[PDB]
C-alpha cells in the first residue's frame, strides 16, 4: 500500500472526511445524528469526545486547576495539556465563539 | 481511578458525549463545524471517519466486491466486515435513510 504521508492519501482522506461532515450535517437536520454517530463511532471514541469537550470548557472558563480538572474528569495531565495546546492551535474566532456560548449558558 | 466499566463511568461518559453532540449541533448552525471538528479530533480520527463513511456507502450500494472495496479505500477486510456488522446493529430507520440519501444523490 501507499505511504499514509503522501499527498495522494492526504487528498483522499480530506475528501472522504468532508463527505462524512456533510452526511452528519444532513443527519442533524433530520434528527438522525445520534444513530448516525452510534454507527460511525465506538463507545471509546464517544467517551473521548465527551472528555475533550469538558477539557475545552473548563480550560476556557479558567476556574478549575489542572489538578481539579484531572480529578473531575479522570483525565491525566498530559491529556489536559494536549487540550490546551489544541485550543491554542485553533482559530481565535472558534475560541471566542466557545467562550461566548459558555458565558451565555451560565 | 474507577473501573471504566462501572455504571457511574458509563453515566459520566454518556452525559459528556451528549454535551459534545449539542455543541457540534450549534457549531453546524453557525458554520463553525469544520474548525470545531479540527479542534476536537486528530487527523487519524478524521481519516477513520472518512473511511468508515465510504465503507457504509459502498456496502449499502452493493455494487463493489469486498476485494474492490479494500483496494479502493486501502482498508482491510476486517475493517469492512466490522462496518457491515455495524450497519446491521444500527436501526433500520437509519439504514433506510442512508440508502435513500444515496439513491437520490445519483
Ligand atoms: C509504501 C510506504 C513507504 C513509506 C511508508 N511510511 C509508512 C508507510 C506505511 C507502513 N509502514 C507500510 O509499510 O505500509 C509506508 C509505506
Ligand atoms: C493504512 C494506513 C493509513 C493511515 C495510517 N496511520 C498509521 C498508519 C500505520 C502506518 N504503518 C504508520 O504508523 O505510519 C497508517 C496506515
Ligand atoms: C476519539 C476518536 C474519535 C473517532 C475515532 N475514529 C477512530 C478513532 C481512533 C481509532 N483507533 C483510529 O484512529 O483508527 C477515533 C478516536
Ligand atoms: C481538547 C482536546 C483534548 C485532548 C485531545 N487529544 C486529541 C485531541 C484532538 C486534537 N485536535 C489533536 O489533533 O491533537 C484533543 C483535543
Ligand atoms: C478500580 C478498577 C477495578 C477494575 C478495573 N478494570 C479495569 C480497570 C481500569 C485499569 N485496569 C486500572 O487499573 O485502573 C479497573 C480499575
Ligand atoms: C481512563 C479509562 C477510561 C476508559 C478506558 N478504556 C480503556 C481504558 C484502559 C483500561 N485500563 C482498560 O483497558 O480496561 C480506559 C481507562
Ligand atoms: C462503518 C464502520 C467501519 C469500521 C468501524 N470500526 C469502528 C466502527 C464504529 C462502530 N460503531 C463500532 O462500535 O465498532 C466502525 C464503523
Amino acid at each position: 500500500q501507499q505511504s499514509p504521508y503522501s499527498a495522494a492519501m492526504a487528498e483522499q482522506r480530506h475528501q472522504e472526511w468532508l463527505r462524512f461532515v456533510d452526511l452528519l450535517k444532513n443527519a442533524y437536520q433530520n434528527d438522525l445524528h445520534l444513530p448516525l454517530l452510534n454507527l460511525m463511532l465506538t463507545p471509546d471514541e464517544r467517551e473521548a469526545l465527551g472528555t475533550r469537550v469538558r477539557i475545552v470548557e473548563e480550560l476556557l472558563r479558567g476556574e478549575m486547576s489542572q489538578r481539579e480538572l484531572k480529578n473531575e474528569l479522570g483525565a491525566g495531565i498530559a491529556t489536559i495539556t494536549r487540550g490546551s495546546n489544541s485550543l491554542k492551535a485553533a482559530p481565535v474566532e472558534l475560541r471566542q465563539w466557545l467562550e461566548e456560548v459558555l458565558l451565555k449558558s451560565d
